[PDB]
């Protein structure tokens, strides 16, 4: 719409309308162009303004992420940048700004961009099957978790990258103590443990209780996250062949190691749509459906996308279903 | 005793009797026969025979094991030693041997011998408010725990160390466990929380019950840990300033890096009377206390002689008491 064209890392202004919307495309920009929406939104935040970031160093933080973010199938910058922006929708979405201090929201956004810092491609179960060096280095606890986070600060030591130079000492172990605490939330492991404490705070929720805000915080994480499926169609559904690109180099690996292999990874046993569907149905629909309770909003902007996903996953799986009664 | 004289290495039937009691004095060994002790309880446990464990490779791992503690005023290898010798006394008195599997007292022992390993002589406060290494992999929690229980097991990845070789993945999965949860236990910011759930659980205790167990192994390493007092006062005292050079040396790098200065490590406010009073009064007789609940035997023994601490220790103050008044 502009009267001279732009390099691509300049957003349009229709670029930067669209980032606030779970109806983004994900898949149609560089890591450059990734790169410069995520540096929008800690300005658009008002987090730039608020902590006294240098902008360079916004940058060099973020160039620094990408680089630490590994080539997976899955787990990769591309994916950091969903969780991110995701984020970024539910502040709009659900007005979270008027709930929450810019202190947590930094919290929020800096813990999604940071969760899954130099993740392997292997998974927890993985590390500690196989016993490798960082299943040993944290003791079969978070394994992945627990390196995203140190990697998370490692990074944040660099001076040059340390967006939270300008904050005082107590703002920084306040903030650092909460990337910790959401980063380890991310393990699907404690999934069950935290829905459940959660809808415990959620018999009568609290926004003035930091336990309850935490608990809530931990669910907005995990929400995101887990969240390609509350996308449209088109974008949502290459990312389930992504992580089943993950998750069979994984069990390859394993079998031939003589290692356990989940069924889920099992190449003759899972499918797409048999897989999302359990997933929708029993992971990510009641979750969302907690979160409906305390954001209305949340539901025709989430949870419809998620209805509409499982039904067309039902009619995949019934002819996948028919494929196989041609194969014996 | 015999008709010709030994090599130090080969205990005497005495040392060996003597090994048993609460009353060992831990000062009069060297490392090699410190060495030849642990070695023995391993075998004298059933534990060599129960788990197949190639007694060379029980004296390479425990060599190991001995050079991968530093050589610390308070946190060494006598220590170690100290915390694995009281373990195995305590074994003998409670008849532990009748209320745990062998794989329980596996796990104990080994925990206990673990349990420090490669321990900085600064503790995780330092290491939190310092920033360190070690604060920043493990994300602020437990920091040295972790490490330790990290190096434990680095060892006994190295083949020629590895004690449990000849055990199956479902056994080495258990012991793995438990000897984490134990060496976390370790950690003294967890005091007060972990008495209490045993506490709770003390209220009708089950040792049939898994959690209850897990609690009371718990308390078990806890209690050999920091059990200097339930020994001789010879033996007992000349620890109290190991410790403190320890925390001093802590408290001194502190103030010249403008760090935080915990109370009880400054030499300015600290006395080895009132350090001592307050520690066996309120956190050493009240863990003795529940434990004789289920031991008591305990009483007797190791009650008794804190209670002579104690006694001593508030007449030694009432000394200094006396002095300051004397002299200001
Ligand atoms: C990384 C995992 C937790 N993840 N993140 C997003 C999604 C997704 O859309 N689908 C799946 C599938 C669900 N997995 C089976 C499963 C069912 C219920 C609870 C936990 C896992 C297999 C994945 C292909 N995993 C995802
Ligand atoms: C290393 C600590 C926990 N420990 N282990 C044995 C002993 C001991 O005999 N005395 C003390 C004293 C406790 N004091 C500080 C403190 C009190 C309460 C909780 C944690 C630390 C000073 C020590 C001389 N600490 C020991
Ligand atoms: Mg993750
Ligand atoms: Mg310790
Ligand atoms: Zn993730
Ligand atoms: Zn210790």
């Amino acid at each position: 719409g502009s009267h001279m064209t732009y390099p691509k890392y300049l957003l349009s202004p229709e670029t930067i309308e669209a980032l606030r919307k779970p109806t983004f495309d994900v898949w149609l920009w560089e890591p450059n162009e990734m790169l410069s929406c995520l540096e929008h939104m800690y300005h658009d935040l008002g987090l730039v303004r608020d902590f006294s970031i240098n902008p360079v160093t916004l940058r060099r933080w973020l160039f620094c992420v990408h680089d630490n973010y590994r080539n997976n199938p899955f787990h990769n910058f591309r994916h950091c940048f969903c969780v991110a922006q995701m984020m970024y929708s539910m502040v709009w979405l659900c007005s979270l700004q008027e709930k929450f201090s810019q202190t947590d929201i930094l919290i929020l956004m800096t813990a999604a961009i940071c969760h899954d810092l130099d993740h392997p491609g292997y998974n927890n179960t993985y590390q500690i099957n196989a016993r490798t060096e960082l299943a040993v280095r944290y003791n079969d606890i978070s394994p992945l978790e627990n390196h995203h986070c140190a990697v998370a600060f490692q990074i944040l030591a660099e001076p040059e990258c340390n967006i939270f130079s300008n904050i005082p000492p107590d703002g920084f172990k306040q903030i650092r103590q909460g990337m910790i605490t959401l980063i380890l939330a991310t393990d699907m492991a404690r999934h069950a443990e935290i829905m459940d404490s959660f809808k415990e705070k959620m018999e009568n929720f609290d926004y003035s209780n930091e336990e309850h805000m935490t608990l809530l915080k931990m669910i907005l994480i995990k929400c995101c996250d887990i969240s390609n499926e509350v996308r449209p169609m088109e974008v949502a559904e290459p990312w389930v062949d992504c992580l089943l690109e993950e998750y069979f180099m994984q069990s390859d690996r394993e079998k031939s190691e003589g290692l356990p292999v989940a069924p889920f990874m099992d190449r003759d046993k899972v499918t797409k749509a048999t897989a999302q569907i359990g997933f929708i149905k029993f992971v990510l629909i009641p979750m969302f459906e907690t979160v409906t309770k305390l954001f209305p909003m949340v539901e025709e902007i989430m949870l419809q996308p998620l209805w509409e996903s499982r039904d067309r996953y039902e009619e995949l799986k019934r002819i996948d279903d028919a494929m196989k009664e041609l194969q014996k």
